[PDB]
C-alpha cells in the first residue's frame, strides 16, 4: 500500500527498501485553494534504479545460495523517495503498520489477515536529511536502518537515533581530507560553499574547525539549496566574483549544486578550482560536458569501489513484461527509449536493446554506492543467519536464550546487527562500531575531458588513508592533475602576495592574518628568514647591508698605524732621529750638550710613540710627549749668556709632577666613540677635564715665553756668531707651531685628531734643532 | 490512546498540544537482551505544568466568552513529551490516526465509532529538536502546528515543514543582539559554547557570521549536550581555563547546560561573563543561589511579558480530585508536596495550601513563554472564528466559496491561520509572515542575587528595538550591571592590550588579527594615533621627539648671522675699518696712496659681506675677497725701490678674468648638505672642482711669493726707514696667516667653514695695513 509505485515481492521475512528513483518534487506550491493532493515527482535517476537493482539483486542471490538462510525466502517491499522527507515519511509510515499496537491499541487491523506483514529492517534513506527524518520514526519500534548512503556525522549519535547503522563512512573524515589537502598544496585563502541541510551543514563545520588549527583562514562562507531563489543565487555569485580565492571547497549533494553551477555557468565565472566533496565528485548532473569552461580539475572524493558478480550480467535481463515483481520497469523503459508503453511519443514495442543507449544506468566504471547497498542486505542477511543458527545457552539475549526464526521480531535483528563480524566476497571484514558505522579509504578523483567523444572521466591522483597516523595519511600523485582543465602548474591562491627577504610583515586593519602588506624596516634590519613578521637588530661590531639582508657588514676599524698615511710621518720621525743623531756625533767627536741632546732626541724618538691603534699604555704615553719637552726646552735657559745650571728640575720636575698627578684624574683608557653609525668604531683617548691643556700651558707656553722676555734684548745683539738671534728664530717657529697646533686638534675628530699633535710635535722639535745645531757646528 | 498521562476533554472540535512536564527521560540504555519497553520521565518542570494550565485555561475562556466560537465546544488532547523526540512521536502518531487514510486505506478504523476524533491544530513541541521531528509528520497531512517556544531559523524553511505557524521570535535577530552588545561594551576576544541539537547549533553559526563583520574574533567554540561523557564536559571546562577570555556566548537550552554548569562550579572557575541565550537566561535550573560564584551577572534575554487576566487566580483552582480533565494533576501534586496520593512518603490528605510552597509554578513574575500558548491558542480560534463568519462568493478557498464548520478540515484552518490578523488583550496586532513566525522585542535582564533569602533576582537593563534602524536597536542602561555579580567596572576582555601612542602593532605567526605585540618604531615615526598598524615618516624639515610621538621639532637653522658668536667678528671687521679710516685720513690731510688705500680698505669691509645664511648672491660674492686681495697686494710692487705703475691690471685684470670664468663653473649656489640627521639643515656653498683655489693659488700665493725673491735681497738693506723690512715683515704675516687657513678650511663644516676664511681675511688685511701705515705714520 502506500504509494502505487513499489516493488513488491512475498517471502517469509519482508525487509523493505527506500531509494531515489526521482531526483525531486515538482515546483508546484499549493496556496491551499484547493484540497492537497500528492505532489508528482519530477526528473529521473538511473543511478537509483541501479541501486534498486543491487538490492533486489541481492535478495535475489540470498534466496538462490543454499549456504545462507535456508528453507526460508526474503520479500521485500521496496518505496521510492524522491529526496523527498513527506515520500519518504508516506513510505515508512506503511512500513510500520504492523508494530503500530504499542501506543494505539486502537489498530485492531481490519483489512488483512497478516496485516502488512511486519518489516524486519529497512534499507534505505540515501540522504542525510531523509535518513534523520525516518530514524526517528524507526526508533519507537525498534526496527533497524541500514542506510548505505548518508553520511553525516548528525546521524551517529545513539541517544536519539537508536537504531541507524550506515555501510558508509562519517564525514568527520572527510573535512579532515580537505584541509590536508589545502595544507600539502599550500594554499591559505579559500571559500566554502555547503548544501543547506543536515549533509553539507554539519559538514562544514569541521571543516571550519580543522582548517584554523593549519591557518587555513576562510574567506566566505555561503549556504545553497535546490530550492533557492534568484536573490541568493545572485548573492552567492556575486560573492564568488567578488572575492579573490581560487579553491572553493563545496560540500554539497547533487542536485542542490544544480542552480548555482548553471549560474555560474551562464554568468562564466572560470579560474576557481573546485574542492569536491564526496556526493557530487561523482555526479551526473555536474559532470556534464557543456559545464567544463568552469567545472574542470575539480579534485573531488570517491569511496573504494566494490565487485559484484554477475550483476553487470543482471542489469540488461530488465524487462517491463517479464518482470512482474517490480513496479518501477516499466518508468524505466518508457524514460530510456522515449516510449510510451500501452497496455509526441510513440507506442513501444518492446523489443529494445538496453545496451545501445547511453544512459548511467549501465555505464559505469565503478560500483560505489551500489556495492554499499549489496553490503547493507548482505549485513541484514548475516544478522538473520546469526538468529538461525544459534544453539541454547549461547545466544546473545537475557541468560543466554536466543531466539526463535518463525517468530522473529525487529529487534532482536537489531541486537544482532549491532554485534556482527563477518566477510564479504573481497576477504575484507565489517564490523559496525559503538555508533554503528563502518570506516573506508577514499580515492581522490580528478575531472578530466575524454578527448574523444567521451562526457568526462575521472582519473583518480592518489588515496586518503584513514587507518594511518595522524599527518601522514594523504598521498597525491600530482603529475596526473589538470588544474582547470589543461594546466600543469599548481595556481597561487593565497591572498596576499609573500614578500621577500628584504621585508617585514605589516598589516591591515579590518584583514586577517593571511593578509599584510610588505615594507622595509630600516638601521641593522637584517631580515635573514623569508617572511619575518619582526626583523632583529645587529650586534654593535655589525650594520646593516644595501639590501637589508644578513647584516655581514662589520663597522671601521680607523687606526691607521702602518698605513701610507702614518707610515710617510713615521718615515719623517726616523728621518728627524736620523739628522739628529748626525748631529750628536760630530758634537761628540768635534750640560747643554747632554741634556739638551739628549731629551732633544728623546722629544723627537717618542713622538713616534703615539701612532696606531692606542690601548691603556700607548694611551697613557702621551704625558712623556710634553714632559720631555719642558726638559728639551731648557736650552733657552741653559745655553743663555747670562749664565747652579743643573737645577733645571725646577721646572722639570714640576711637569713630572703635574704628569704624576694628572695620570689618575686624566685616565689612562682609550674610549670608543660612536659619532657616525655605519663605521664609527673609534678609539680617542678622552682626556679628562684639564690635565694635559694644563701641563701644555705650564710648560711649553710658559718656558718659551718667559725666554721671550728675556731673550728680546738680546734679538738685537749678536753674541756667539748670533746665538741669541737663531734661539729666537727656532722660538718663533715653535710659537707658530704652537699657534698652528690647537684649532685644528679641537676641530678633528679619531684618525685626524692624534696625526696633528703627532705632526706639530714633530714640526716643533724639528726646527728646534734643525735652527741651532746647523749654525752651531757649520760656522 | 497513546501515552495514559493525557489531559483530554470531549468537545465539537479537538485541538491537541505537547507539553514538557518532565525534563528527560531516564539515564537508563537498553542492552536489548529483554523486550525493550517505554522509557520512564525523570525529573519534575513546574514551568511546563503551567504551560498547560495556560493553554487548558484559554479553551475554558473561548468555551466561555458566546462572543468567540458559539454553539461550538472545543475539546483538546494534550499530551506530554518529555523533551525528547520518541515521546513526542508516540503522541503524534495518536494525533493524526483518522487521517491516516491517504497512503494507508488498510487502516479501517474497527475500534471506534468516531474514530480518535480528527484533531485541527496541535499546539506543541517547545524544543526545537521536537518541533523539527514533529513537522515532518504534520506536513503530510496539513494540520497546522502553532509552537509557542521553538524558536530556531530551521523551521522557517516553507518547503519543508509546510505547516508550521509560531508565536515567537526568530533566532536570527538574537544572534545579532549578542554581537551588538559585545560591540557596544568593547571587547574582541570572545568564546561561544552551543547546545548540540537543532537550536544552538544554526544559532551559533549566525553569531559566527556577525561577530566577523564587526572584527569579533572568536577564541574557542565547544558543543555539549545534556547527554554528554565525562570526557567531552572535562575538554570543555580544560578549553575555558586553557583560554583567556572573559565573555563566553552560551546559546543553548535550559537542561543543556546543567551538566557544564554543575561542573564548573565542582571546579571553581570565577571571572566570566556568561552572556546568555533566551532560553536558559531565565531558567529555574542555572539560577540557583549556589551556582552563584560563577554563574553571577549573566546579561541576558527575555520575551516580552504579557498579562492574562484571572490567571493567577486559576493557577489555584487545581486540586486532584476536582479535575477530573486534566491527568496530571495527581502528578503535580504529587511531586509539590511530598505526598502519595492513596485511591518514606506520608499520604495525603488533600486538603493543602498552593500558595503555601515556593515552586516555580506559582512563583513569577512574568508571563513570557505562557503568554505565548495564550497566544497560539487564540490564534487558533480566531481562524476558526473566521471560517464561522464566512459569507459565500467572499471566501479564501477556490472562487471565493468558503467551507462550513460541522465538516471542517485541518488544510483549511492552515489557510486561515496563514491569512491571520486580530487583536491581542493587549491592543497589538499579530499576523505571521510568509515564513510563518512573529517579531517581537526582547527584553535585556542581568542577574542579581535578593539579599534578603531570595534565590535570584532578574533586574532589567535595557531593551533591544528589532523595528528600528540596523546599528541603532540596542539600549543599555549600564549602571544597572553588576558584572560577575557585585563589581562596577567594564571587565577587560580583549586579546592584547592596547598599546600607547609611542609604539605600532607587530604581529605574532600563528595567532589572530587581534592579539599583537607592540613595538616602537624608529627614525622620524610619529606615531599620531594610539593604535596605529603602522607609524609614517616625518616630513625633511622635521624630526621625531623622544617620546617618538608627532614630530613637532625642526631641523637647524644653522647660520649665526646676528649671533654673539658672529657679531663680536664682526665688531672686529669694523674696528678694522675704523682703524683703516683713521690711517686714511692722516695720509689724506697730512697710486700707492689711492689704490693700496681704497683696494685695501675694500679687503677688510668686503670681508664681513660673507657672514650669515648664505644665498645665490651671499654665495657669488665670495670672488671679490680675492679679487680685491690681489689688487690689495699690488703694494708689494708698487711701494719698492725698484719702481708704467698703473699696469696692475696685468694681474688685477687676470684674477677679474678668472672670476668672471669662474663664475659659471662654480656656481652661485648654496647646497643644503645632509650630513647629521636630526639638527642638519645646512648652506655650503659647494665649489664646484678647482675655482676658487686656483684663483688663491694664482693671486694671493703668487704675488707674495714673487716679491718674496724680489724682497729677499732688500731684507738687509733699510731703506725709507726700513720700508723693505717692514714689508717683508707684513708678507711672513700674510705666509702665517695662509699656512693658518687652509688645513682649519679643510677639516671643518658649515658653522665654522665660513669663520676660518672671514677670519684668515681680517687677520691679513690687518696686519697688511698695520705694520705699514703705523710705520710710515708715525716717523
Ligand atoms: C601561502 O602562504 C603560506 C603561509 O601559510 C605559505 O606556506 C609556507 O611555505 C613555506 C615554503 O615555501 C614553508 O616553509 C617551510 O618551513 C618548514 C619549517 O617550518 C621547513 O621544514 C620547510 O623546508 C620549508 N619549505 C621549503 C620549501 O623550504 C612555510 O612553513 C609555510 N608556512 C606555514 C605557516 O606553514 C605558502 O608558501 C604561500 N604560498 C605561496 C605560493 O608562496
Ligand atoms: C579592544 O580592542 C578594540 C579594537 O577592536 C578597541 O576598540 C576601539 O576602541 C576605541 C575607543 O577606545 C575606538 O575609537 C573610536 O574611534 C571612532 C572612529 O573610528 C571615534 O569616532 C570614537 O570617538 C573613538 N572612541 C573614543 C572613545 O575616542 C576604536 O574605533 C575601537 N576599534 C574599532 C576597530 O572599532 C577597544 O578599545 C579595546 N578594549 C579596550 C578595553 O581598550
Ligand atoms: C586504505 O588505503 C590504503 C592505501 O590506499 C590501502 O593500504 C594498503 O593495503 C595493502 C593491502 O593490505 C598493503 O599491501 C599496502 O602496504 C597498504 N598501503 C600502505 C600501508 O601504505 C588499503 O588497502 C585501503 N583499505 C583499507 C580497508 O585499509
Ligand atoms: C519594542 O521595543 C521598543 C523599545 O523597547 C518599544 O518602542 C516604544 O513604543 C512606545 C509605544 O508605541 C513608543 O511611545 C516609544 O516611543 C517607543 N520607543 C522608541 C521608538 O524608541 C515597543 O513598544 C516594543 N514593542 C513593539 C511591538 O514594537
Ligand atoms: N552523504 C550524502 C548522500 C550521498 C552520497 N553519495 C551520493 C550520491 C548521490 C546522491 C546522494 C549521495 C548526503 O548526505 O546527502
Ligand atoms: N527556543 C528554545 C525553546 C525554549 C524557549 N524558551 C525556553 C524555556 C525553557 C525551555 C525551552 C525553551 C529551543 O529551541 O529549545
Ligand atoms: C560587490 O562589489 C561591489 C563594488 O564594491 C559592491 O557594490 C557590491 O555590493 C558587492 N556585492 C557583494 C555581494 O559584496
Ligand atoms: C567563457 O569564457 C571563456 C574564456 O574567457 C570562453 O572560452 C568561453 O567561450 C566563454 N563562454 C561564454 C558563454 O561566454
Ligand atoms: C534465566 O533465564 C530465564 C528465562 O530464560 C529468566 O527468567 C531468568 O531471569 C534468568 N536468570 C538469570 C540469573 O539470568
Ligand atoms: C571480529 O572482528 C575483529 C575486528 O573487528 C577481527 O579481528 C576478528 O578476526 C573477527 N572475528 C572473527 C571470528 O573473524
Ligand atoms: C591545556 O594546557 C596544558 C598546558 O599547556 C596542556 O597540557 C593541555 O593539553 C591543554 N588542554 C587543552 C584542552 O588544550
Ligand atoms: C571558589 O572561589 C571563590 C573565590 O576564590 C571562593 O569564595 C569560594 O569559596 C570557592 N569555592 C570552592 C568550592 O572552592
Ligand atoms: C467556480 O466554483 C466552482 C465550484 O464552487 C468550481 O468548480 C469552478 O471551477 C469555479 N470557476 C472559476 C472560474 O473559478
Ligand atoms: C492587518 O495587518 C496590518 C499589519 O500587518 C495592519 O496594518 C492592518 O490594520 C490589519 N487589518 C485590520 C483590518 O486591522
Ligand atoms: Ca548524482
Ligand atoms: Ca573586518
Ligand atoms: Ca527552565
Ligand atoms: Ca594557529
Amino acid at each position: 500500500y502506500g504509494p502505487d509505485q513499489r516493488a513488491q515481492k512475498k517471502g517469509d521475512i519482508i525487509l523493505g527498501g527506500l531509494f531515489p528513483i526521482h531526483f525531486g518534487v515538482a515546483a508546484k506550491d499549493q496556496d491551499l485553494k484547493s484540497r492537497p493532493e500528492s505532489v508528482e515527482c519530477i526528473r529521473y535517476n538511473f543511478r537509483g534504479f541501479r541501486w534498486l537493482q543491487a538490492m533486489i539483486f541481492a535478495i535475489e542471490e540470498i534466496n538462490s545460495s543454499p549456504a545462507l538462510l535456508p528453507n526460508l525466502t526474503l520479500g521485500y517491499r521496496i518505496f521510492d523517495t524522491c529526496n523527498t522527507v513527506s515520500k519518504a515519511l508516506e513510505a515508512t509510515l506503511s512500513f510500520v503498520a504492523q508494530n503500530k499496537i504499542d501506543s494505539l491499541n486502537l489498530d485492531e487491523f481490519c483489512n488483512c489477515s497478516e496485516h502488512i506483514p511486519s518489516t524486519i529492517a529497512v534499507v534505505g534513506a540515501t540522504g542525510s536529511g531523509v535518513s534523520t527524518a525516518v530514524a526517528n520514526l524507526l526508533g519507537l519500534f525498534y526496527i533497524p536502518q541500514v542506510s548505505y548512503a548518508s553520511s553525516s556525522r548528525l546521524l551517529s549519535n545513539k541517544n536519539q537515533f537508536k537504531s541507524f547503522l550506515r555501510t558508509i563512512p562519517n564525514d568527520e573524515h572527510q573535512a579532515t581530507a580537505m584541509a590536508d589537502i589545502i595544507e600539502y598544496f599550500r594554499w591559505n585563502w579559500v571559500g566554502t560553499i555547503a548544501a543547506d541541510d543536515d549533509y553539507g551543514r554539519p559538514g562544514i563545520e569541521k571543516f571550519r574547525e580543522e582548517a584554523e588549527e593549519r591557518d587555513i583562514c576562510i574567506d566566505f562562507s555561503e549556504l545553497i539549496s535546490q530550492y533557492s531563489d534568484e536573490e541568493e543565487i545572485q548573492h552567492v555569485v556575486e560573492v564568488i566574483q567578488n572575492s579573490t580565492a581560487k579553491v572553493i571547497v563545496v560540500f554539497s549533494s547533487g542536485p542542490d549544486l544544480e542552480p548555482l553551477i548553471k549560474e555560474i555557468v551562464r554568468r562564466n565565472i572560470t579560474g576557481k578550482i573546485w574542492l569536491a566533496s564526496e556526493a557530487w565528485a561523482s555526479s551526473s548532473l555536474i559532470a556534464m560536458p557543456q559545464y567544463f569552461h568552469v567545472v574542470g580539475g575539480t579534485i573531488g572524493f570517491a569511496l573504494k569501489a566494490g565487485q559484484i558478480p554477475g550483476f553487470r550480467e543482471f542489469l540488461k535481463k530488465v524487462h517491463p513484461r517479464k518482470s512482474v515483481h517490480n513496479g518501477f520497469a516499466k518508468e524505466f523503459w518508457e524514460e530510456t527509449f522515449n516510449c510510451h508503453l500501452q497496455e509526441f511519443r510513440p507506442l513501444c514495442t518492446g523489443d529494445e536493446n538496453i545496451s545501445s543507449v547511453e544512459t548511467p544506468y549501465i555505464d559505469y566504471t565503478h560500483l560505489r554506492i551500489s556495492y554499499n547497498v549489496y553490503l547493507a542486505v548482505y549485513s541484514i542477511a548475516h544478522a538473520l543467519q546469526d538468529i538461525y543458527t544459534c544453539l541454547p545457552g549461547r545466544g546473545l539475549f537475557t541468560n543466554g536464550s536466543c531466539a526463535d526464526i518463525k517468530k522473529v521480531e525487529a529487534w532482536q535483528v537489531l541486537k544482532h546487527l549491532r554485534h556482527l563480524n563477518f566477510t564479504n566476497n573481497m576477504g575484507e571484514q565489517v564490523t559496525f562500531d559503538e555508533c554503528g558505522d563502518l570506516v573506508g579509504n577514499y580515492s581522490i578523483i580528478n575531472w578530466h575531458l575524454s578527448p574523444e567523444d567521451g562526457s568526462i572521466v575521472f582519473k583518480e591522483v592518489g588515496y586518503y588513508n584513514v587507518y594511518a597516523k595522524k599527518g601522514e595519511r594523504l598521498f597525491i600523485n600530482e603529475e596526473k592533475i589538470l588544474w582547470s582543465g589543461f594546466s600543469r602548474e599548481v595556481p597561487f591562491s593565497n591572498c596576499s602576495r609573500d614578500c621577500l627577504a628584504g621585508t617585514r610583515k605589516g598589516i591591515i586593519e579590518g584583514e586577517p592574518t593571511c593578509c599584510f602588506e610588505c615594507v622595509e624596516c630600516p638601521d641593522g634590519e637584517y631580515s635573514d628568514e623569508t617572511d619575518a613578521s619582526a626583523c632583529n637588530k645587529c650586534p654593535d661590531d655589525f650594520w646593516s647591508n644595501e639590501n637589508h639582508t644578513s647584516c655581514i657588514a662589520k663597522e671601521i676599524e680607523f687606526l691607521s698605524w702602518t698605513e701610507p698615511f702614518g707610515i710617510a710621518l713615521t718615515l719623517f720621525a726616523v728621518l728627524g732621529i736620523f739628522l739628529t743623531a748626525f748631529v750628536l756625533g760630530v758634537f761628540i767627536k768635534f750640560e747643554l750638550s747632554y741634556l739638551l741632546l739628549f731629551s732633544l732626541l728623546c722629544c723627537f724618538s717618542s713622538s713616534l710613540f703615539f701612532i696606531g691603534e692606542p690601548q691603556d699604555w700607548t694611551c697613557r704615553l702621551r704625558q712623556p710627549a710634553f714632559g720631555i719637552s719642558f726638559v728639551l726646552c731648557i736650552s733657552c735657559i741653559l745655553v743663555k749668556t747670562n749664565r747652579q745650571f743643573l737645577l733645571v728640575f725646577l721646572c722639570t720636575f714640576m711637569q713630572i709632577v703635574i704628569c704624576v698627578i694628572w695620570l689618575y684624574t686624566a685616565p689612562p683608557s682609550s674610549y670608543r666613540n660612536q659619532e657616525l653609525e655605519d663605521e664609527i668604531i673609534f678609539i680617542t683617548c678622552h682626556e679628562g677635564s684639564l690635565m694635559a691643556l694644563g701641563f701644555l700651558i705650564g710648560y711649553t707656553c710658559l718656558l718659551a715665553a718667559i725666554c721671550f722676555f728675556f731673550a728680546f734684548k738680546s734679538r738685537k745683539l749678536p753674541e756667539n756668531f748670533n746665538e741669541a738671534k737663531f734661539i729666537t728664530f727656532s722660538m718663533l717657529i715653535f710659537f707658530i707651531v704652537w699657534i698652528s697646533f690647537i684649532p685644528a686638534y679641537a676641530s678633528t675628530y679619531g684618525k685626524f685628531v692624534s696625526a696633528v699633535e703627532v705632526i706639530a710635535i714633530l714640526a716643533a722639535s724639528f726646527g728646534l734643532l734643525a735652527c741651532i745645531f746647523f749654525n752651531k757646528i757649520y760656522i
